[PDB]
């Protein structure tokens, strides 16, 4: 049918949507169509989303899976010429080619740059440390702060939400002082922090080195140094499809496993002037 | 029947269209239809090729935000055909096509009326391309409110709905004009441009500047000045677009052709959020 599937959580998170843009422009570039099927990050929906695509004779499916990488569903096409390429969330490494992010290196690069700033109190706010993205990003931080003499207080929330971040930061400040360097592993985490700072200070900070995953351009309006990393949204889209159309239009299928694209760093706030 | 519906939009980078698309996918998935998406890149020539491809996929219907003028001859091929094509955002031939569209006049007036309740002497209306249908209706609504208001309103108009344009024009305007106590912008982009110069000048984003804009962004909550923003009822829109798509198909006769307008929601941000 000359059509490719893309099962993502939703067309609302900016990361997935901007990739899906450069994937439309490059799908129609080669004559193929893109059929978006959202799971709302529900494994029940994703399983059915996939099933409805097979019924539409899609030639290939790119997927950011909500289920475990190794789980009975996807091991149905473990040994199948039917290609399933993973994005952002890896699948079984021995059976599927996944294009993922370089969270560890990315965290390290961001952390190295934050370390140069002359803070005393340095706070690391993350969430769900038991998870992969959470831990990979912690290692990256520690790598760059390994032999640094300053003590970094780590603080972990129950989810990557701003509501949670508000509470946990609001509590933290009772028994700790306002930090001078901040490393947040999500943009949503940083929002929570700012909410409380706005109520406490009456104004968003001007003497604080912020470092965060995820990037909005409105961070240029801050009057403090801001460091932020974002995906190479086009570059990500190139490789996911170049693996799809390798599996279709060549005898040798691509070798399974992971492949990583680094994030870009952006200087926002006062560092943009 | 294939149980598929085409969707031709400018791009998937504009936040309006993407959020409309998100809900359209869900609404369609719930009803038992797949959604095929094709971006025109807002090029008229590309749009035509998209419609052709989508018809070879043999969809039951096509939604389109068209880059052609209403009445344009290309879309007279299906002027009077049972096959349904439902226009989104930008209207098609009102005679023989149903268009889900915003009430830019109604929204503008309502937003303007809210901006009148702040005690601001100088009131700057910044717009762009006044002669465009959209630009016009919004200015029309603004005057319907400030009809008998004794204060003077300065109407500044830019060459493009873009940030950089608004920045240059505003900073050349301040040269001879005092700093406004009230602002009305017809797009977030124009607002952005204003906020650059305010920052380059004052040193900080302001606190005593009543602001009313088209476009929305939750991050407007962080401002310490009053803010008023209008945005489409994306979900409500998405619902009503597909209702027509299906009524058109699942119901004898297509609904009354022409326009149905949907008012934006107003949100309160800055210090209005606390
Ligand atoms: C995010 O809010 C919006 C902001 C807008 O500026 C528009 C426009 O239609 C528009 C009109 C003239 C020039 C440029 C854009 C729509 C929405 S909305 O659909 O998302 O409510």
């Amino acid at each position: 049918t000359r059509s490719i599937g893309l099962v993502i959580p939703d067309l609302e998170n900016t990361s997935y949507t901007r990739i899906a843009n450069y994937l439309e422009r490059q799908a129609r570039q080669r004559g193929y169509q893109l059929l978006i099927a959202c799971s709302e990050d529900q494994p029940d929906n994703e399983m059915r989303c996939i099933e409805h695509l097979l019924q539409r004779q899609v030639d290939a499916i790119i997927v950011s899976t909500s289920l475990p990488p190794e789980h009975p569903f996807y091991q149905r096409w473990a040994n199948d010429p039917f290609p399933i390429v993973a994005l952002d969330r890896a699948l079984d490494r021995e059976h599927f080619t996944s294009v993922v992010g370089a969270d560890q290196d990315d965290a390290e690069m961001l952390a190295e740059e934050l370390r140069k700033f002359p803070a005393e109190t340095v706070l690391y706010l993350g969430a769900l440390p038991e998870l992969s993205v959470s831990f990979l990003r912690e290692q990256g931080f520690r790598t760059a702060w390994k032999d640094d003499p300053r003590e970094v207080h780590f603080l972990y929330a129950n989810s990557y939400e701003r509501e949670a971040a508000a509470q946990l930061f609001e509590k933290w400040l009772e028994t700790h002082p306002m930090p001078q360097a901040l490393f947040t592993t999500s943009f949503a985490l940083l929002q929570g922090v700012m909410d409380v700072t706005l109520r406490r200070d009456g104004k968003l900070p001007s003497d604080l080195a912020i470092a965060t995953f995820g990037d909005n351009e409105l961070l240029d309006f801050l009057q403090c140094p801001v460091l932020a990393v974002a995906q190479r949204h086009r570059d990500v889209a190139e490789r996911v499809l170049e693996i799809v159309l390798a599996s279709l239009d060549e005898p040798r299928k691509p070798k399974p496993g992971l492949t990583r694209i680094k994030r870009n760093l952006y200087r926002r706030g006062v560092l943009s002037r």
